[PDB]
């Protein structure tokens, strides 16, 4: 960016001298850097790299910095930098199958940075050719990520790089020009550049200060999220080279660098492994012709000082052991990393299986938890599982900083980030918990709840179904993990991240159907208790609740769901007893104390009279009398005198009815509560409905306005008749089609206004050729709008429109011909100039209407009810338990009678309890359901073809590799 | 801008109703008639600036080859052929009826302008695929009231 | 016949919908914000006088860049799905069964 | 000759394309079309160098027919001479992806016209249903990343298309599927609703 030239210099020599030493320090000045930014390898249709022009003397935190945060490069998971490099383009085929299938494939795999010269010659040329080989025949998988640290001086072509504004697409000259052993192009296989600048102008080896000081700086940094991972591990590689490739060894060996010393490459890459299998200067001699014996032997003297900190890649080993290698080069670095904290920092689960299994150690504890530490943090759910699987304590594990630190491993981005943010005006989950899922829904030994909260918050899929399937409380807590992630993906700012929680809520009501049918299909009484008890993790929540709560309609319509709901809503009765039954014991009390109703005398008087389904029954019976009555004075007892005995009573089971309204309206902040009352249609309604009665009552009251109150009631009749629907909603058999009739309106709609713009069409012309001389406004209205819209009915007043069917009569002064229509709404003399087209309108308006219209419409709400069906069947299943447990909720009398009880509810002013053993008992039976659910299920995905086939295949390229093993000898 | 066009296609509407069903008469036209008059001179214009920013000749086939724009045109020019025959004289009836067939031309427009709406956009499109079924049943019915109605004029002999 | 023809084509009565919808936008974008008959008004403006974003270059080469990102990750997802699938699974098993078979000859050769 | 498996691994090798693409190697390119293909007649037309532009401009008018590598040239050449794979591979090295993929959708469907061949044409309509999927998959990736920044991407002009934006050549082309992704929709209802909220009640505007 525009900052870079303030942080970083470069190196303008000033101070001459011939070719009495020059100083690259002291003879040169640093000014603010120009070649900096972004390289387009000109022709190449290539990614552009990023260049940085830097001082000999800069600080390797602000180009680290840089890289990390400015350039967007991932923190390396491993750094491998890469030496030496024998004179000639052409290497030797082994040695290209070690950089290509050996360094190139793991560096990919485990997330590493190749770091070397970037210049088009020597090592870094072989390594970019390894590098594009790779990525030729090569998967869908990242790419390898490649560092060149070459001298500012040696890069041909460097003046297009330089632009003190910024560089950022610097057209870079990479080929066309004659050889030279001087100056060499930018090898293009790299990501990244850093020229470092000491001076200096076609001279090697000024850069290798500050590679040594970069590779030193990062194996100080820290891997995985936050610095809480192990030191990043960097490597150096070291094939063939000379005197200078000697000294590099030794400075990284004294920077605590371990080397790994390809075996068979050649001099300072033989010799030293020699010397260290050797555990004198002949070899030397022979590997170093021209070279003074005791600077030398000195040298390797100080390299063997150190060495622990020497590998050697043997001929033996082949390219798919390199990572193995390598670990058995850091960790002997260390004697702080274990194998499976570096297992944990790539991303290599093989790695870590086989550590676990190996015999010879025995990991303990503690190296136990920093991996699953490092797992956790990182976002590794296959290692928690394997480390869990392997034996190690969880409620030992989980400390209470332990969970502050996985808290504080989310995203500053994040949702979950924001809401401990705000609940700090230790984490404060808590609080959390309790502002996303309200009270009674909001939540030593394993802590597997608390893992699951945590998982969740953070939107972590795979490690959540983990931790759901390792818990005990499985089905409440598939459903409070629905409704936690439907909640928090209302409060997420990022549609994706949305969707990705509603698929994870999903995911666990799925979950949830299947233990459930599990359990129930073992046992209907220990799945109902399931069902019904109270989870003390979600705030003393039934599962019902939790499943309300969380919309989970796939829950909701499962058999054993459903069957338990028809239980309930036939209380202590049977849920066999038949209609009939229940009206006759209705009907005739003591009937309930006989064979007709079979029961699951004050006790039983109190059982018939207080199940859901009678309390229904008189509500129903109630609202018909009410209606019944409703109209008895609407039609007979209503006069402008005072009101009689009977509109007092209906007067008094309004009012029952309104307070009957007012108290569901309670039960259901003040001000929240209300506008959830005033938000819902169907109490939209019946407010109406209120509201009109009081307004007709107050009306005819008033001794002015009785016709008035007469029409306001006779309208409100209507509204509380048409309450039945909503009544019978909770019914079985009208509750879906009533659900389904409402899903027609857009069809209705649709037909209402293709009729009425054809209605307007049609009646404006026909009453514009006929041209009516008792044109009032409200006739015209009637003989545009009305007379055509009774047509479609059957309703064809031909005489008032056909003239031929008309007496001719001399009924108007206008010039023409003039007809009397014998219609009493008709205009009394109409034109017959072109009444044939009348005629003709008549006819079309009866094929457009009648036929096209109306047909139309049937069709739509065909293709509308196949198609809105199933959902509204799954829609009224879901609703059916809050309807059962609304008539559960209210009194047992019926309107005008709950005066009375609403009198006792004014003056004091769906459920199972289990033991702690019955408790016990009961999530041992649901988590040995749930284990058995999850082994069928990955029995089935394992005898699967898909994974057959897999297996098949890797079991053929390890036949491959021991017949490749067989054809060697 | 479509709702305010909406309202305006609404009221002039309601004004070609109120002309042709109380103010048309054989005298000269009165002032809300030349107001109609005026808007759909206004409304002519309106397509013929549509027409031109959508080689003349070539602008001019586009136009005349979209049924909408064909519907439109003709609602224009019967709006001119009856106001010219009005102004005539002699054929006061015959404008009237022009007049009345033009109004039923314009007032079936609003399904074209309310074809971009949401909700009636899909379903309107969807009726013009049932033309076939529609003249498929126009022809089994006129082959049927032929053979039944001759049939009952000759038995009963009127 | 009716029913029959709405359910045939419903969908694509809708996409046709879907496509001429920016058609009309446009248009209604195009149109004087008057009302007729006030659109004289503007007609005598517009006969008097005779959906777009413009970036940068830095925006445009910032979002070129986005867009092939994108469309990188795009293709390396058809990628692994299209290796992945059990027709490319069989394929590769049975090249490799032939490389397994072609080893065990030059084993029995010998 | 038609190897398109063959450009892919010499350009996956290292090449530089920019340095190959000279303009007599692009005139041989296309002297390779068949004397009896529709791009030969319509260079023969045009010729009354290959005449490229004119042939561009003639077929898709004016203001939406179109050193470095010229990805561009290469999947113009592979469209003018309807070899799918070779111009998906141009398209999927190429730059202005979903413009060009709606371009390509809009030439391959505007030269199928003029096919004496009723199977050319079939084939150009294939490979325009291929390219017109390729920009709604395109699309849908960039648009659930980031809505703005794909609206921006839909919106602005691509002058390797003079300067069209990809609603237009949607709309050019009848790319109807292209229209009907979800992000599309919003964007047009964005636009319908002008300088106001798309959420904005029907009763609060009235
Ligand atoms: N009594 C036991 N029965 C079975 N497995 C055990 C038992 N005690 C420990 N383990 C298992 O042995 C492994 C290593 O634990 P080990 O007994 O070596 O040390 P530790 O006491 O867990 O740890 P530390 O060395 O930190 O005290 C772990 O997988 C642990 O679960
Ligand atoms: N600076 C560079 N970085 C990376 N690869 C390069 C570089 N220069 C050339 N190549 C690659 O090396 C290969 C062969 O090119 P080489 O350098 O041998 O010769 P050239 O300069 O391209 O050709 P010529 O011999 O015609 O001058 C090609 O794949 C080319 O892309």
């Amino acid at each position: 960016q525009s900052w870079i030239p303030k942080i970083f210099k470069k190196k303008t020599c000033t101070t001459f001298i011939v070719d009495t030493v020059w100083d690259s320090d002291a003879h040169t000045t640093e000014k603010p850097t120009d070649a900096y930014g972004e390289l387009d390898f000109t022709g190449a249709g290539r990614k552009h790299s990023n260049f940085l022009r830097l001082s000999d003397r800069t600080d390797p935190a602000a180009v680290y910095s840089l890289v990390t945060r400015t350039w967007g490069f991932r923190a390396p998971n491993l750094v491998v930098s890469v030496l030496g490099g024998s004179g000639g383009p052409v290497l030797q085929t082994w040695l290209q199958d070690l950089l290509r299938r050996g360094l190139v494939r793991a560096a990919q795999s485990t997330g590493a940075w190749i770091v070397t010269g970037g210049l088009h010659t020597g090592i870094g040329r072989h390594v970019g050719v390894a590098v594009r080989d790779h990525q030729m025949a090569s998967t869908g998988g990242t790419k390898v990520v490649a560092m060149g640290v070459a001298p500012w001086g040696v890069v041909r072509n460097r003046d297009t790089l330089i632009n003190p504004k910024g560089s950022f697409p610097a057209r870079y000259r990479w080929r066309g020009d004659p050889e030279d052993g001087v100056q060499f192009p930018l090898d293009y296989n790299y990501s990244a550049f850093f020229l470092v600048d000491d001076g200096t102008h076609g001279c090697l080896g000024g850069e290798n200060r500050f590679r040594l000081r970069l590779e030193s700086y990062i194996s100080q940094q820290k891997t995985g999220v936050g610095g809480t991972g192990i030191d990043i591990p960097v490597l150096l590689l070291l094939i063939d080279g000379d005197e200078k490739m000697l000294t590099r060894i030794e400075n990284a060996t004294q920077a605590q660098l371990p080397c790994l010393l390809v075996a068979g490459s050649g001099g300072a890459a033989d010799c030293l492994a020699e010397t260290l299998e050797d555990t004198a200067r002949d070899r030397i001699r022979r590997f170093f012709p021209k070279g003074d014996l005791e600077v030398l032997q000195a040298q390797v003297e100080r390299i063997m000082t150190r060495k622990e900190l020497l590998t050697v890649y043997s001929s033996e080993d082949g390219s798919e052991e390199f990572e193995t290698i390598v670990l058995k080069a850091l960790v002997k670095a260390c004697g702080y990393l274990d194998e499976l904290r570096l297992a944990v920092a790539w991303n290599r689960v093989d790695i870590a299986q086989s550590e676990l299994f190996r015999g010879d150690i025995q990991w303990r504890s503690f190296h136990l938890e920093a991996s699953l530490m490092d797992a956790l943090l990182n976002d590794r759910p296959e290692f928690v599982r394997l480390l869990i699987s392997h034996g190690l304590s969880l409620g030992h594990f989980l400390t209470p900083m332990r969970l502050a630190q996985l808290y504080s491993a989310a995203p500053s981005n994040s949702l979950i980030r924001n809401l401990l943010d705000q609940a700090s005006h230790p984490p404060d989950v808590g609080h959390v918990l309790r502002m996303l899922l309200g009270k009674m829904c909001a939540p030593g030994q394993a802590p597997w709840s608390d893992l699951l909260l945590w998982a969740l918050l953070l939107n972590r899929a795979q490690m959540a179904m983990y931790f759901w399937e390792m818990g005990s409380n499985a089905v409440s807590s598939a459903l409070g993990a629905c409704l936690l992630l439907r909640v928090m993906a209302r409060l997420e700012p990022d549609a994706e991240e949305a969707a990705r929680r509603k698929d994870l809520a999903f995911k666990f009501e799925g979950m949830g159907v299947d233990l459930f049918g599990e359990c129930y299909r073992s046992s209907e009484v220990r799945a109902a208790r399931l069902l019904l008890r109270r989870c003390p993790l979600w705030g003393d929540a039934t599962c019902l609740q939790l499943a309300m709560q969380a919309d989970a309609r796939a829950f909701f319509a499962q058999d054993g769901v459903q069957s338990l709901l028809t239980q309930k809503w036939w209380g202590d009765m049977a849920s066999t007893t038949p209609i009939w039954a229940l009206v006759l014991a209705f009907f005739c009390p003591p009937l309930i104390y006989t064979r007709l109703i079979t029961f699951r005398c004050l006790r039983r008087w109190f059982h018939f009279w207080g199940a859901p389904v009678t309390i229904f029954m008189g509500n129903v019976v109630s609202y018909l009398l009410f209606l019944l009555l409703f109209s008895r004075v609407l039609l007979v007892d209503f006069q402008p005198a005072p009101p009689g005995s009977l509109e007092l009573l209906l007067y008094f089971w309004a009012f029952t009815l309104l307070c009957e309204e007012l108290r569901q309206g309670l039960s259901g902040s003040l001000s929240q509560r209300l506008r959830l009352y005033l938000a819902d249609s169907w109490n939209q309604c019946d407010l109406v409905a209120l509201t009109c009665f009081l307004l007709g009552v107050g009306c005819r009251l008033t001794p002015g306005l009785y016709h008035l109150g007469r029409t306001v009631l006779c309208i409100d009749f209507m509204v509380f008749t048409v309450r039945l629907l909503h009544i019978f909603t909770v019914n079985k058999q009208l509750g879906p089609k009533i659900v389904i009739v409402s899903k027609m309106m857009k069809d209705v709609f649709f037909f209402l206004f293709f009729l009425g713009v054809w209605l307007v069409a049609y009646g404006v012309a026909t009453e514009g050729l006929l041209r009516p001389r008792d044109s009032d406004f409200p006739s015209i209205l009637r003989r545009v709008f009305y007379r055509p819209y009774l047509q479609i009915f059957g309703q064809i007043p031909q005489e008032d429109m056909d003239v031929a069917l008309m007496e001719h009569s001399n009924c108007s002064s206008e010039p023409g011909f003039w007809a009397h229509p014998p219609g009493a709404q008709a205009g009394t003399c109409v034109s017959q100039y072109a009444n044939w087209l009348v005629v003709l309108l008549l006819v079309i308006f009866l094929l457009v209407a009648n036929i096209l219209l109306v047909n139309l419409l049937i069709a739509m709400f065909s293709y509308t009810f196949g198609k809105v069906q199933g959902n509204s069947d799954l829609y009224w299943k879901a609703q059916r338990y809050r309807l059962i447990r609304e008539f559960h909720s209210r009194p047992a009398l019926a309107p005008p009678f709950i005066v009375i009880s609403h009198l006792r509810l004014l003056l004091r002013q769906f459920r199972v309890y289990l033991s702690k053993e019955a408790e016990r008992k009961l999530l041992t039976w649901e988590s040995v359901h749930k284990e058995n659910f999850l082994l069928a299920r990955a029995r089935d995905k394992r005898e699967s073809d898909s994974e057959r086939l897999k297996r098949t295949s890797q079991k053929v390229d390890l036949a491959l590799k021991q017949l490749g093993h067989i054809r060697e000898y």
